[PDB]
């Protein structure tokens, strides 16, 4: 089946906030996401396992999310994805995230 990527994180401050997008499309559903970060610069993936559950779709374009990353190092960029799982057990990563200074 077709795995159909979500997009790249949109990262904002807060902790970080990061806010991506499942667009509409008739691939394989997904499961779960999972979120992954690196220094600007090796891929980590934290220990959050962000359920897709329902709606299907919350916009004309797709369904979008918003979750929080935490205890990061301040003092250092970053990078983030998003790792979408699909109901036959294959999985896709967004591309990777604008850079992201974290502020102390």
């Amino acid at each position: 089946g077709s795995t159909y990527p979500p997009t790249p994180p949109n990262v904002t401050r807060l902790s970080v906030m990061l806010r991506w997008m499942v667009p509409r499309n008739d691939g394989l559903p997904i499961v779960i996401f999972k979120v992954q970060y690196r220094m600007v610069g090796n891929w980590q993936t934290t220990n959050d396992n962000i359920p897709y559950g329902k709606p299907k779709w919350n916009s004309e374009l797709g369904k979008s999310f918003t979750a929080s990353v935490t205890d990061l190092k301040p003092q250092h960029t970053y990078r983030f994805r998003i790792l979408a799982v699909y109901s036959n057990n294959d999985n896709k990563e967004s591309n990777t995230s604008a850079k992201f200074y974290l502020q102390p």
